[PDB]
């Protein structure tokens, strides 16, 4: 059987961040945990892009504008989406997931989900550096995975 | 670490808006504030192009030609869903989300979300300059700053 | 500021108009309402082209043959969805709204929405000639004005 | 009439699976039934790919590399997605499943379905080799069947 | 200010895990995690030392064995302890907790703790591979960046 | 990867056993399973050292005699406790317990523990030689198996 | 360590099917599911003999006689009992069911149970080619595996 998989070193692997403002308080959180994630990991936060956007809703064309740099092996897209008293949140989540996963297969390159979806405040703040976990690090982990898998899949 | 953001100053930037006139006693409240916001950060009125079209259902179509002109920097959709007593509401939003958010990556341009998605009338007036601010000011500063962030990013 | 809108003044306009058959007591209430509404907004009969089709579901691609005609300047869509027993109305109108959005910006013309989504039937016959006016006369008003818009954006 | 039907022997036949890590406690019983269904139906467990990635989000990704080899007849996607507390299931199941589809009719070739989308634990245990079958076996018995359709239809 | 952490690199790092049998489905993925862990962050699994035990009351005396050799940088406790019918559950979480941490400190070696304490079957089986993820890759995990750690600070 | 492990098989092995008189008509059950265990997995009677006790609080010291012994590989405690009407039961369960674990660790040899800490009479029944099998059994069973294992390492 | 199985290609296998006609509307759908069953895992429908019989109750006579045939290589029972309001269903359940099993024993030769036992009208349609699949199919296949696995055990 032919095995492909990645592992979790992260020497000489080169990452773009897209975070939005939106909920900044718990967003930072997110950022922290990726770049610890990819600096302890053995990747050097000089190989670190970061771009900074508006919202959820502007991520995805960022995104886009650093999944096409040669010099990036994978996309880490992270943000907070918390439900409000309207429907708006659904469209803005619905468009930024669907954006993302779309670009990561037009450009043949990972594209990693660290953008909250919850229901409530107290949910997204169990999600950005308490109860559970850090979905900054969790994103940036699965990065370091697929960057590697891609060294041979790709 | 290689870091790119936009700042808020609007000099030099040229913006298309695109506002549907169903609903239009609150459209026009925020299309206002998407003015005022370019004016006040130091764009140019004369600058800014703005095309109107019927509902919600049309603002994509009028966006994609306005997003394709060489000379717009960014687009601001601007409209007003209120959820009626079918699911009409759920079709169009989830269109002129899906539309607007897919022309955004296929030109490379940003494309802001100032569309209102209420559930109630009461919704759409908090959000239409009153106590929940203004989603027209809201996505014109949106695409102010991905205006000067694509300046060095695209 | 530069402004672009569209009149209502069907002069010279041409219209394609896709209508379903299903729940057709309601449909040709709508068709009637869009044809209406064109010549006396001064367009001519003439220069209307009616396409009939099963159901819902068929409407797209009828819309799309009718779209690439450089002779048609607006495609007007009609149809009269009714909730059932199942989940199946769901499946049609989202896949109704997403053809008929995604067949316009890639066209690059306008395609307006005159397909009721109801709940009941009762919410049907109100949106076809009774109560709630008449969803195909509102489409094809949006049609007369996103053609003539185009007479300068496009 | 013509008739196009596929065999389930899978003799000659080269198979790429696609399992992501979340969850691996049910997905490994999931590639432990997909591999099983292929040899004892003939297929020699040289002739896989098995390809591992971190979450379900990343599989399609993954999946279209694999999809892309001209000596792998068929993919077998293979995860479990079990419901939290927040709406994140939602968007991340919407997407594989998209995204699977998506690749399958781009490169015309067949990609099943072997993801579990749970509400509850219990549903995933139950579908992932217990009471209600083992979903990666049923979807490698569909990737059999359409490999062998292929080999006339396509 | 001086600052002292531990990377998650694991190359040349050296591991004891002790893993009891009580509880054996559960405990045998805690195991295949902890192994995943040190594998794909770059420790040799022929730097791996696996001793099991019956039960989490006999994993304190092997790991105190284990964390005498001086060829040995940390060990990771593996067990399951489910609540019965009577407190014993109590008596032996109690004493495996403490008998470990009092080991750890005696010793001046790290001895991380990937030994589920739960009340119900349901609880275990989220910690073991499924929904709230793998105790033993946590520990695992864990004990890679405490050997880091006093590669500077023992 | 290094394994180590005991077997269950008991040839020349020699066991402590100290079980205390409280609830004589549980405990002498336990003491017949614990023997049984030993005999039938090739350990000689002779080969068995039983010292007896009056309550479970006195098992320790006498456990710590046994276990200094360099002749005995391994102690097996055994003792019922059955909640009465005050908090005794607690403090006489927790010392049992932590003295057994602390004599365990700083003599480097195995004690188990076959000692039920039943919260109801019924519940001492269950497992005293009935419905939840034997703890006389069961900890004898562990000793052997840990008698094995520090053959090898220790 | 000795491991005998049976893979699932049916090539040169020749099997008998037993399927009583009370129920027919269902039972004949479970015939179709066993026959196709054989024929696409390459078994051909010339080496299936099927008998007719009135009811589950004269099905094991009948699979007696076939069963004997020494080119018959497995025999798979088919028929549907549903509860009616006496307790005839289970004397007759009961005796096909013992009946098939012992012939199986004394002629030592797999024979198959497709034998629907459901207390509703609605479980045996979940079970003749719906919700719950086939068990026509899934007898059909266990005897494909069960001949098979004969070829080197008997
Ligand atoms: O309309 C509002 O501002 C409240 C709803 C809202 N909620 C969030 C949220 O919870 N998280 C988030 O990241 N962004 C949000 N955006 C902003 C949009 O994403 C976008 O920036 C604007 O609509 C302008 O395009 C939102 O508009
Ligand atoms: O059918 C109706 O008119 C009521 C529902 C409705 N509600 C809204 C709304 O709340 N906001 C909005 O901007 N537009 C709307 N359009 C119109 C459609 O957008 C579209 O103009 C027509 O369907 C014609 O294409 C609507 O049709
Ligand atoms: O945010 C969380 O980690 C909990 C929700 C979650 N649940 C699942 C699940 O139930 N099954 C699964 O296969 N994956 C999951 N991913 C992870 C994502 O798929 C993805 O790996 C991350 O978002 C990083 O891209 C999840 O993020
Ligand atoms: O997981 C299951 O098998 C039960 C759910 C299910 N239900 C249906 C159904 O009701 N109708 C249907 O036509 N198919 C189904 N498929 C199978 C999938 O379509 C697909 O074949 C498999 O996921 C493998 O790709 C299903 O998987
Ligand atoms: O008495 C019982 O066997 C049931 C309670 C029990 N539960 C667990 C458990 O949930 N997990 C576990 O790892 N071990 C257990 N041990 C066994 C003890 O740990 C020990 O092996 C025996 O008491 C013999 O010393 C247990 O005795
Ligand atoms: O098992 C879990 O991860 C959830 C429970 C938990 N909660 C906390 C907590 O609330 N705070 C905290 O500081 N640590 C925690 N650790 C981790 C352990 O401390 C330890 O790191 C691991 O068990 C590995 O040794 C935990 O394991
Ligand atoms: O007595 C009745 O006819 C109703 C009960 C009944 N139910 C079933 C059933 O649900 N399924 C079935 O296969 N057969 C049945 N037979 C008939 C007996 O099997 C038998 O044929 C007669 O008793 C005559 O021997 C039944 O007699
Ligand atoms: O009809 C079903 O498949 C569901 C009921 C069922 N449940 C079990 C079960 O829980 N465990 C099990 O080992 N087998 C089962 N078999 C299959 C039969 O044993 C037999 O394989 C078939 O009836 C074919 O002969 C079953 O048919």
């Amino acid at each position: 059987m032919q095995i492909y998989e990645g592992k979790l070193t992260a020497e000489g692997l080169r990452f773009g961040i897209v975070a939005s403002r939106f909920n900044h308080a718990l967003v930072d959180r997110l950022v922290e945990g990726a770049i610890d994630c990819i600096v302890r990991h053995g990747g050097r936060e000089e190989d670190i892009t970061l771009v900074r956007v508006p919202g959820s809703w502007e991520i995805p064309v960022a995104a886009g504008e650093l999944a096409r740099k040669e010099d990036i092996d994978a996309v880490i897209a992270i943000g907070v989406l918390i439900r409000g008293a309207t429907p708006h949140f659904d469209y803005i989540a619905s468009e930024v997931s669907k954006g993302l996963a779309n670009l990561s297969l037009e450009l043949r390159k990972p594209i990693t989900f660290g953008v909250i979806t919850a229901d409530t405040l107290e949910q997204a703040i169990e999600r950005a550096g308490t109860k559970h976990g850090n979905k900054g690090w969790e994103a940036a982990l699965s990065a370091i995975e697929m960057a590697n898998l891609f060294k041979s899949l790709r």
